[PDB]
Formats: structure tokens, sequence, C-alpha cells
């Protein structure tokens, strides 16, 4: 029922998330604001993941000055015991949503799409390569699609797929700011053709064999919107180094042409 954070009281009227050992609530202030609250239980964190948490604050703070379109985080509590972070609430999770709309307008796929590049940018800028990115890492907070987390700490899942693991990612065994470019471009993808690229594919041991395949081709279907369709493509190149930059992106006449 009830939340103490550096002094202030919060109310418990609904959990969101639940990560490992991590949940995440809706909850009220006593001026009855909401704001989202991460708890994590720390009692069996061990080094590597107590560190992991540690970053993910420390980069999540230091990025709040550098834009929006990175959740807010108000303020935090950290003790051996436990984590409480008091973030900025949203409507829904992106994931949640693409299942829900039928298929998305043009003016706000656009305007989503700035969004993620702003926000994957910004984190570039700060040295951050978030490997695994995926629609459920992004949070729509009256119409703004913002970041919520940075891959360094273990994911939360909201109240997992390979849909979106880039190819050098897959090849990997026996990293690149083109990665997150993959990731972004299937979420794009979907927003276009209500589907990613592989997720027709039924097996998932087969799924990350056409992911890999070269010879495999990826289908775009002509539509209205000429450059989104170019974006698509450069985007979903499966050699980084012919694959678009997020600066590149950022000057894409998708992004930048007027209506
Ligand atoms: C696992 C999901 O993580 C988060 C979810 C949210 C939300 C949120 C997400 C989904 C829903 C449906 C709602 S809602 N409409 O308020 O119930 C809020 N607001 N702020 C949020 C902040 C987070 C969050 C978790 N870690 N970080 C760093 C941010």
């Amino acid at each position: 029922e009830c939340i103490s954070v550096k002094g202030r009281i919060y109310s418990i009227l609904k959990q969101i998330g639940s990560g490992g050992s991590s949940k995440v609530f809706q909850v009220l202030n006593e001026k009855k604001q909401i704001y989202a609250i991460k708890y994590v239980n720390l009692e069996e964190a061990d080094n590597q993941t107590l560190d992991s948490y540690r970053n993910e604050i420390a980069y999540l703070n230091k990025l709040q000055q550098h834009s929006d379109k990175i959740i807010r985080l108000y303020d935090y509590e950290i003790t051996d015991q436990y984590i409480y972070m008091v973030m900025e609430c949203g409507n829904i999770d992106l994931n949640s949503w693409l299942k829900k709309k039928k298929s998305i307008d043009p003016w706000e796929r656009k305007s989503y799409w700035k969004n993620m590049l702003e926000a994957v940018h910004t984190i570039h800028q700060h040295g951050i390569v978030h490997s695994d990115l995926k629609p459920a890492n992004f949070l729509i907070v009256d119409g703004m699609l913002k970041l919520i987390d940075f891959g360094i700490a273990n994911q939360m899942q909201p109240d997992g797929t390979v849909n979106y693991m880039p190819p050098e990612a897959i090849k990997d065994m026996s990293i690149s700011p083109k990665s997150d470019v993959w990731s972004l471009g299937c979420i794009l993808y979907y927003m276009t053709y209500g589907k990613t690229p592989f997720q027709q594919i039924i097996n998932q041991i087969s799924k990350l064999h056409a992911i890999i395949d070269p010879n495999h081709e990826i289908e775009f279907p002509d539509i209205p919107e000429k450059d989104l369709q170019d974006v698509l493509k450069c985007c979903l190149k499966r050699d980084p180094k012919q694959r678009i930059s997020i600066p590149e992106l950022l000057a894409h006449p998708y992004v930048q042409i007027q209506t």
C-alpha cells in the first residue's frame, strides 16, 4: 500500500512492471500526483548486477540534462537492501501499443521516429550502446516516446523476443553504434507494415537463421511515403559498415522534409 522514498510517501495504486528482483509501481504522492517508482530488492544481488544497477542510475541521472526523450528520474534512494527510483509515469510501453492499434498514422509514426532517434542519439553521445533495443524499452508520455532503459542493467518485463536482434550480434559468437540502428529499423518496419521483418517466421531456432542469411532478402512493399521506404532499407542493411548511421538518419529527408 505505501512506499517511503527520501522522506516522502507514495500510495501504490497498481503494479506495472516485474523484472527479476525488481517491481515497478504506478503510485501517487500526497498531492495525488502520479509517478512510477521502481523497487529493486538487493538481498540476493552479486557485485556484477549491483554495479549494473548503480551504473544505470548514474547514467539515467547524467542523461537527464541532455534530453527529454529520456525517462525523467526525479529522485532515488539506495541502501544495501533496496533501490527506489521515483520516475515519470506514462500511458503505455510501445510494445503493448503496437498490438492494440490496428495501423499507425503517418504523422504520429514520424514523430515517434524522431523521438527514438534523439533518444538513441543521446546515449551514443555518452558512449552507451544499448544492445537489446526493442519497443518494450520505449514509453509513451503525452505524445512522446521516451527511453526507459540503457541495456546496461538487467531488463524488466512490463505487466522477451528476438525479432530485433541485429545480424552482427548473432554472427558475434564464435560493439557498434550501428547495432541500435538495426533494432530501431525493426521497430519502424513494424510501424509501417504492421509487423517486424521476421515475425512471420515461426521457429526461433530458424528465426535467427533468416537474420544472418545474406541470400535471404527482406520484403519492402511500396508505400506512399518513399522516404520512409528508404529509411527502412538503409536501416535493415546487414553490413554495419554500409548501414546508415544515427547522425545520417537525423539528416535523412524522412525526418527533415516538411509534410
Ligand atoms: C518495466 C517498465 O518500466 C517502467 C514503466 C513505466 C511506466 C508505465 C508503463 C506501462 C504502463 C501501462 C503504465 S501506466 N499507464 O501508468 O500503468 C506506466 N511509467 N513510467 C515508467 C518507468 C519505468 C522504468 C523502469 N525502469 N526505468 C529506469 C524506468
